[PDB]
């Protein structure tokens, strides 16, 4: 689609069976998620960085839907204000910006 | 342009006859830059609100180049970890996102 800006950009997501939502976030580096429990091994990561960083689990490889486009992608999984699509899921969807 | 988001969106904006490089943050509501003097009056307005609030100077329409597109939309100047066009400006210059 195309995505005005008027309002936040928050989308659909389905991961590991469950739908939710989520912030397309370009200044985000990352994709990080609340609450969802995800198969499989990940490794500990430092995020944030500001304040302390906050500690929570990658997960690499993860299939995802994010508003009908499935692709694989890093998720990052732990304590967040919001769940955050981050670019490096943008560029797996083809998600750019335009004008 | 088209900008695709394999790197971190940064764009040259013109302020108050200043040259910046600023970040095109689509989760970012408003707009927020560091070290620029503009003219005229502003309002004080706290954003930020996680570990507390960051005061900073809110100017109205203000002209601003983002990318060679002339618009004029509310800036926040002060305190930041980097230069920030949030949504407020990048629906100035007709910015969407696309996939």
């Amino acid at each position: 689609p195309q995505i005005t800006l008027w309002q936040r950009p928050i989308v659909t997501i389905k991961i590991g069976g469950q739908l939710k939502e989520a912030l397309l976030n370009t200044g985000a580096d990352d994709t990080v998620l609340e609450e969802v429990n995800l198969p499989g091994r990940w490794k500990p990561k430092l995020i944030g960085g500001i304040g302390g960083f906050v500690k929570v689990r990658q997960y690499d490889q993860v299939p995802i839907e994010i508003c009908g486009h499935k692709v694989i992608g890093t998720v990052l999984v732990g304590p967040t204000p919001s769940n955050v699509i981050g670019r490096n899921l943008m560029t797996q969807i083809g998600c750019t910006l335009n004008f």
